[PDB]
DNA sequence: TGAGGTAGTAGGTTGTA
DNA sequence: ATACAACCTACTACCTCG
């Protein structure tokens, strides 16, 4: 067996408490609340200081050395309190705040390769280092020819206990940006009309779109009324422009929307917004080769913070403190516990299932209500292929026949389905209009002989003729007619190969058509802890003032998929209404009791979203109808990657393991070996309960087991995971009955 | 959209100290 | 009575799957 880590660094030696000087601040300018000014006086007196340090106390500020009074600022008038050795104990916080202060003074000076500085630094958590490392250890540069810079964006957030030890909290990412801007783009004369772009002098809200060049010249009177080099100097920022030659005042001026207004820049102001697309798009070669760096196994991830943590070296103004290089033996020292969790037992039509991938030789747990008929919109010059890509997943949905060869691996009739050559319908269509899509969507359903649609679309890839998949999928979704749809490629790839990989994309694609006619795969043989049902809900906050409804759902015992629910009236805002939450319970309540004779005695809410709803309600509500319940809240993106250690060896964790603290615990939920990154494992802290967080991380990752929709985990759990997809597909909504038949699996 | 895993990139909002 | 750090959302790209 093996230990488990986060990834964190001890620090040896210890802080001493040190001499801190207070300073008080107070709003001269318009802003007389400091606290809404705090951070400005702060950062201009940091700023104007050597890059002394200047600390944030809950409305005061400290340097940890003497910084004279300084009164011209116009809105702060910083001023001298108390020389007060502070005490550790009282403040984590401002210690945690020194620690970090001085790993970004230590590793400001710190040069690679003699001239090149390695890590660029602004004194805050993150912490920018312009080398990489490869696989083989080598701090090297990763640029193109292009001139797109990879670059580690390192994480640190220390803390420090109540005695002084301190604690090193570390994560590392990848970074783009590229030395190139989009004056280096005109320089270099190449496309750039719309194109995402990041102001790095002007800091705007909501996401910048190119719209156009205009040939004016940036050194004239402007539409704004005077000239935008003007404009800089008014903003103090002639130490860069005063660097502008002949040939950059003749550059022109480049607008770009601002979601509010487009704004009237110089092109040398903007770097485009680095997004891989804009790699694939502008250097695939490149993006291939570091895509092995960008994902990072636990091994590639040590080596990388080791790097780091060696050039923090020894830092002596916290009296010789210096981080060890390795991580922990258990997070038992930290403060969290291990464990990894047993496996769920699966089972399927003739009982248990042994792989996750022979279901096919065993066929599906329930099947829907009888009887279902194929149907498929095709391109009209891409015909035989899809005619003998349709053969094929029907031969194995049917005959259970692999391209013409029958094979034990398959059972006959795994759905009860009718498909016909001679009987059914395809109706075909053009690559072209969206119009043309819906109408032929239209003309399928003009026929009511269809009883479920495998459409064939147009790539995700291909920005030439228009993508087919979203008309057909609302038209299709307004029928409440399943459709399993299909990518050309796909086509494609039946059509050629007589291969296994046609074995892999038909696995799928099958468990997606019996997940769409509401027919569920396999399930857990049972469940870890005295649970009847599941409940999920999610609430997505998807852009400046949005505020979405939850959308829930229900599972059993066995956590196959009963019933899920769109909620009657609006919220208030995105805080809920307590009767939605009512309106959705009743649904739940009424939807287990007509499904299997009798009230749940056992509901696990596990909530994502926040904490809007009170937990008072819930308190209230299961106590007068008297049934105990636990509110597990899911958190779905975390940082906190976990690695494996076997005796010094750092790789990626199997799934199912775990590590906890209380009321908040993570656990990796998928395998990925090597070569591929380190999972990113679950956020779960329960809200309210009775129960264990060993029974819930089991339950958890035993509904990660039963994604049916794939062969393979889905990272959340069905719960969680079919609450977020549901809420990605608000427009998808059942239109009468709130059943089954899972638009979006 | 196989399909969902990691991975980035922008971006908005709170929950807890 | 207000923080700032996690979450969370949106789009892609890579890459594997008896
Ligand atoms: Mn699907």
């Amino acid at each position: 067996v093996s230990n488990l880590t986060v990834e964190a660094f001890e620090g040896i030696g210890s802080v001493n408490p040190m001499l801190f000087y207070q300073y008080k601040v107070t709003g001269k300018g318009k802003y007389d609340n400091v606290y809404k000014i705090i951070k400005s006086a702060r950062y201009k007196m940091h700023s104007k200081n050597r890059f002394k340090p200047v600390f944030i106390k809950d409305d005061k500020l400290y340097t940890l050395e003497k910084l004279p009074d300084i009164e011209d600022l116009d809105f702060a008038n910083i001023n001298f309190v108390k020389s007060e050795v502070l005490s550790i104990e009282d403040n984590m916080s401002i210690y945690g705040e020194v620690v970090e202060y001085y790993i970004n003074l230590k590793l400001k000076k710190v040069k690679v390769l003699g001239k090149y500085p390695k890590y660029r630094i602004n004194y805050s958590k993150e912490i920018l280092s312009n080398t990489l490392l490869t696989r083989e250890l080598k701090d090297e540069f990763k640029k193109s020819n292009k001139g797109f810079n990879l670059k580690r964006k390192f994480r640190i957030s220390p803390v420090v206990n109540k005695m002084g030890k301190v604690i090193l909290y570390l994560s590392c990412s990848a970074d783009f940006s590229t030395n190139k801007n989009i004056y280096e783009m005109l320089k270099e004369g190449l496309e750039v009309e719309g194109l995402a772009v990041k102001s790095e002098w002007s800091n705007i809200s909501g996401n910048l779109v190119i719209e156009s060049v205009l040939e004016t010249k940036i050194s004239e009177p402007t539409s704004l009324g005077q000239s935008l080099i003007d404009y800089y100097k008014n903003n103090n920022q002639g130490y860069r422009v005063k660097d502008f030659t002949d040939e950059d005042l003749n550059a022109n001026i480049v607008n770009v929307r601002g979601n509010k207004k487009i704004y009237m820049y110089i092109p040398h102001a903007l770097k485009p917004i680095i997004t891989r697309e804009y790699l694939a798009k502008n250097d695939p070669e490149f993006s291939k080769e570091i895509e092995q760096l960008i994902k990072m196994n636990m091994n590639y991830r040590y080596e990388t913070l080791k790097s780091f943590v060696n050039d923090i070296g020894v830092i002596e103004e916290l009296n010789n403190l210096s981080f060890k290089n390795k991580y922990y033996e258990d997070v038992k020292l930290l403060g969290y516990s291990s464990g990894k969790i047993d496996e769920p037992v699966l089972m399927g039509a003739k009982g248990i299932i042994k792989n996750k991938m022979q279901i096919f030789s065993n066929g599906f747990y329930k099947l829907p209500e009888g009887k279902v008929r194929f149907g498929v919109l095709y391109p009209k010059e891409f015909d035989g292929v899809s005619r003998k890509a349709i053969r094929a997943i029907y031969d194995f949905s049917k005959e259970g026949k692999y391209h013409g060869e029958s094979n034990k691996y398959i059972a006959e009739h795994l759905i009860n389905v009718e498909f016909n050559p001679k009987e059914c319908i395809f109706e075909g269509y053009e690559l072209g209009d969206i119009t043309e899509y819906k109408k032929a969507a239209l003309k399928l359903n003009n026929y009511n002989n269809v009883d479920f649609v495998i459409a064939i679309v147009p790539n995700m890839s291909d920005e030439e003729i228009e993508n087919s998949y979203n008309p057909f999928k609302k038209i299709w979704a307004e029928l409440n007619l399943p459709s399993q749809m299909i990518s050309v490629k796909t086509a494609e790839i039946f059509a050629n190969s007589r291969d296994n990989t046609a074995l892999y994309y038909l696995h799928n694609i099958v468990l997606g058509i019996l997940g769409k006619i509401g027919g569920i795969p396999w399930v857990v043989k049972d469940m870890k802890g005295d649970v009847d049902c599941f409940v999920g809900l999610d609430v997505g906050t998807r852009e400046k003032g949005i505020h979405y409804p939850a959308c829930s759902v229900v599972f059993d015992k066995y956590g196959k998929l009963i019933n899920y629910y769109k909620p009657n009236i609006p919220q208030n805002g995105e805080k809920i209404n307590t009767e939605i939450l009512q309106e959705i319970f009743d649904k739940v309540l009424i939807s287990y009791e007509e499904e299997n004779g009798a009230y749940p005695k056992n509901i696990v809410i596990h909530r994502a979203g926040f904490s809007r709803e009170d937990l008072d309600w819930y308190e209230n509500y299961f106590g007068k109808k008297n049934i105990k319940f636990n509110i597990i809240e899911v958190k779905k993106s975390t940082p906190l990657k976990i690695a494996s250690i076997n005796e010094g060896n750092i790789t990626n964790p199997e799934k199912g393991s775990y590590i906890l603290r209380g009321n908040k615990a993570y656990m990796v939920t998928t395998d990925i070996k090597e070569n591929l990154g380190s999972p990113k494992p679950l956020k779960i802290e329960k809200s309210y309960g009775d129960i264990d967080m060993l029974t819930a991380l089991s339950q958890i990752y035993a509904l990660t087991q039963i994604h049916v929709g794939a062969t393979k985990s889905l990272r959340l759990p069905i719960t969680t995971g079919y609450a977020d997809k549901i809420c990605k597909a608000i427009e998808f909504i059942p239109q009468g009955r709130v059943d089954n038949r899972l638009f979006f699996l």
